[PDB]
Formats: structure tokens, sequence, C-alpha cells
């Protein structure tokens, strides 16, 4: 597999659509963000697949937006730590590519999904009853768990390891 596609299995697995993972063999990461339901449906994929599959590609590409929405809401104190983990749930098994891809920072999910999880982190040990919220804290764990093996975050895997680690000490 190519730059940022290493986790398309596993994304695929999640969504119910590993049925197609022959489909991205030599795929791109920017050609997989150029799939629409009309293409999908050419090269033999069910109609709806086709639907399901270019949904979650158009999810995808919102990805920085919601990344950003979830910083600014969390750090506005509008937004809930049990619906920021649900917004990063969805996210985690995505495909991204390498925190080193030259670009607009704004842009660079993996970056953006790695401040999400500062702010995120950091918010917790900061609110008194956060140790209480045991679904809430369950789900970010198995998210720093899912990100120490996102090879996108090779290079973060031990920071990663640590903050995990401090949370669990709580």
């Amino acid at each position: 597999h190519m730059v940022g596609m290493s986790g398309i299995g596993l994304w695929l697995k999640s969504l119910r659509l590993h049925k197609y993972i022959e489909l991205f063999k030599n795929m791109t990461y920017e050609e997989m963000l150029l799939i629409t339901e009309d293409f999908l449906q050419s090269v033999g994929v069910t109609k709806g697949a086709s639907h399901k599959l270019a949904l979650c590609i158009d999810k995808l590409k919102e990805r920085a937006n919601i990344l950003n929405r979830v910083e600014q809401e969390l750090l506005s104190g509008q937004m809930e730590l049990s619906t920021a983990v649900e917004e990063l749930t969805n996210i985690v098994l995505t495909p991204m590519k390498p925190l080193e891809s030259p670009g607009p920072p704004e842009e660079n999910i993996g970056l953006r999904f790695l401040k999400v999880i500062d702010i995120v982190t950091n918010t917790l040990q900061q609110d008194p009853y956060a140790v209480q919220d045991d679904e809430t804290l369950g789900v970010l764990m198995w998210i720093l768990d899912r990100s120490i093996h996102n090879e996108a975050f090779m290079n973060h895997a031990s920071q990663l390891k640590d903050l995990k680690f401090k949370l669990s000490k709580m």
C-alpha cells in the first residue's frame, strides 16, 4: 500500500465494507478522495455499497472541519467530552497521511487529530468528575489505543503511550 493507505483494511472492516478491499489495491490517498458513487457503481460495487462508501468518503473530506469544530467547542466549553470522544471514534480508524506531509497545518488530519487529543485529555484531567465517567474514559483509552498503532503517528507513539498511561492512573 502507498502513503496514508496502510489502514485501509481496518477502516473498511469498521464500515462492514471489507468485501471491497481489493478495489483500493494500488490506489493512492488522493485518488481515494476522488471516489464518487457513480464511479463505484461503474466498477462493480452494488448501488447500496456505492452510496454508503461514497458517503463515508465524503465524511473523510469533512474531517478537518469536524476536528476544527471539536477543538473550538471544547475550548469554549460548549461541547461535552463524551461528544468529543464520540466524534473522534469515527475518525481514529480512517486513512491518514503521515504528520510529515507538507501543506497547510490546518488541513493536516493527523496533526488536527493529535491536537484534539491533547485538548480532550487536558480538559479531562481538569474535570473533577472526569474519573467518574467510566464510559467516556473507556472510549478514550480505546482511541489512544488505536492511535498508538496508527502508522501516521509513528513518531508520536511514545508520547501517546505516556498519555494513555497517565490517564490509566487517574
